[PDB]
């Protein structure tokens, strides 16, 4: 639960770079120096910026709570997963946090958050759904690593969600109805980029790969399509048509045994998509 007060504030949240903080935040020369609820109040904001914290470091902020933050700022820290300062931070209204090294941004109760800058991240394939923010107006996920397949309904819990920025990611679909709603008056979904696991074939087979993205960028357009074989130009065949799967075939058959990086280059919405492939 929390540490009772009066306290000093190395007792109230015992790591050097944190406390350290507070006590410039509070204008105390020590962080030995006793604060009061009071003291916590005055608040506005956490600024916690570059200061190497992790995940655990800021877990400590749970140990009080202040009443009237409404900015939480950890831009530029080493955190991974990030904990749940629901209970610390009950006014949060914005989350500062670009190249934070954050891989997991859990759901958690904040009420009154507006705005979340999560650019420059690391998600790799933990997708946040953002359970507890529903009164988000704005979401800046670009160049965070956001990664995999993911669904076409995520994000549509949100009625007042109006920018939603998603580019240079490496997504290999599209989250549809958010951006098919209307809802948005800024987005952004450009450059998704993403390399496949490795995979084995047999001098002759041609390889089928998923690639949602193709068929789905069509509810969007209407037709270039490339593809490469070790950087080179292989063939520039026909945009496909969706029937029923996500299914893409290239034709591998001609190619001879050996190592071979096979590549999907999309462009007009835009993006690029590497197969490590061995033939035998
Ligand atoms: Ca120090
Ligand atoms: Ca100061
Ligand atoms: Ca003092
Ligand atoms: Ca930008
Ligand atoms: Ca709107
Ligand atoms: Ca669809
Ligand atoms: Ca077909």
């Amino acid at each position: 639960d929390t540490v009772p007060l009066p306290a000093p504030i190395i007792e109230a949240f015992p790591v050097e770079a944190i406390a350290e903080a507070i006590a410039g935040e509070l204008d105390k020369d020590s962080v030995n120096d006793t604060i009061t609820q009071a003291d916590l109040d005055t608040m506005t904001a956490i600024p916690l910026p570059s200061l190497g914290l992790t995940g655990e470091d800021l877990s400590v902020l749970n140990n009080e709570v202040f009443t009237n933050a409404i900015e939480l700022a950890i831009w530029s820290n080493n955190i991974g997963e990030l904990p749940d300062l629901s209970e610390a931070l009950p006014a949060l209204e914005n989350i500062e946090a670009n190249g934070a090294n954050i891989t997991v941004f859990p759901d958690a109760n904040y009420p009154n958050l507006t705005n979340v800058d999560l650019s420059q991240n690391n998600f790799g394939f933990n997708i946040p759904k953002f359970v507890g923010m529903e009164g988000l107006v704005s979401i800046n996920m670009e160049n965070a690593g956001l990664s995999g397949y993911i669904a076409e309904d995520i994000w549509m819990n949100m009625p007042n969600l109006d920018s939603l920025i998603l580019n240079e990611n490496h997504l290999i679909s599209i989250p549809e109805d958010i951006f098919l709603s209307q809802q948005l008056g800024t987005h952004s979904f450009a450059n998704q980029t993403a390399t496949y696991p490795p995979t084995t074939i047999k001098q002759g087979e041609n390889l089928k790969v998923f690639v949602p993205f193709i068929y789905q960028a069509l509810d969007f357009i209407a037709p270039l399509i490339i593809i490469k074989d070790n950087g080179r130009t292989l063939y520039e065949p026909p945009y496909p048509t969706y029937d029923g799967s996500y299914m893409y075939t290239i034709e591998t058959a001609g190619l001879q045994p050996g190592e071979h990086l096979l590549e999907i280059s999309l462009g007009y919405y835009t993006g690029w998509y590497d197969f490590p492939v061995t033939i035998t």
